[PDB]
């Protein structure tokens, strides 16, 4: 046995605050993979060995080491999961699945972008706003459309609480002076609605 594992992945998003779950298909001609790893493509400049980053970023594996575990029929699935942290930056991950037969023929890293989706995968992190697409709450009345009142401000930010459920628990409506809404999500990233959605003149 002289060929690589093969590996068939994708392009996965994720958000800050909010779990992940994706699972990439390893296969080999013997149909056996013994090890899976996911890595960067670097050492670790302490260690001199293969690591992955972000730490928040985990992988696992069933049924490593078995006859039969990685056709092309039935190929092996290595999970790629996490939570991520609230406060981690955003912006995107390159990074490799590397597999291992039991001829010791470990897949290579090949740093170009027509190995995407195969054994090189791009990781986007999206600020939390991004999974989330706010809907209009019905509309409070209010008295001057140019000076909401405490009391009005308060009814408006509980109107978008009662038509956004799936709203984080944790964030944080307000309304200006206009009637406009802010979101701001457990990752301090917002959107916004308009005021002419949210509020209308009593008169
Ligand atoms: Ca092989
Ligand atoms: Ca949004």
């Amino acid at each position: 046995d002289t060929e690589a594992p093969q590996v068939k992945s994708g392009d996965y998003v994720v958000y800050r605050g909010e779990s992940f779950e994706y699972y990439a298909e390893i296969t080999d001609n013997s149909g056996q993979v013994n090890n899976v790893v996911v890595r960067n493509v670097e050492l670790d400049k302490k260690t001199n060995m293969p690591y992955l980053t972000p730490d928040w970023l985990k992988y696992s594996t069933d049924n490593l080491g078995q006859p039969g575990n990685a056709t092309v029929e039935n190929p092996l699935r290595t999970k790629l999961y996490g939570n991520v942290p609230l406060d981690t930056v955003v912006g995107i991950y390159t990074r490799y699945i590397v597999a291992t037969d039991p001829a010791n023929n470990t897949t290579r890293m090949i740093q170009n972008p027509n190995r995407d989706g195969l054994e090189r995968f791009v990781l986007t992190v999206k600020s939390q706003n991004e999974k989330y697409d706010p809907a209009d709450p019905s509309v409070t009345y209010v008295n001057n459309l140019s000076n909401l009142s405490t009391s009005e401000r308060d009814a408006v930010a509980a109107a978008v609480r009662a038509a956004n459920p799936s709203l984080p628990s944790a964030a944080k409506i307000t309304v200006s002076q206009n009637g406009t809404v802010t979101i701001t999500y457990p990752d301090r990233s917002t959107d916004t609605i308009p005021a002419n959605r949210v509020v209308k003149d009593l008169q």
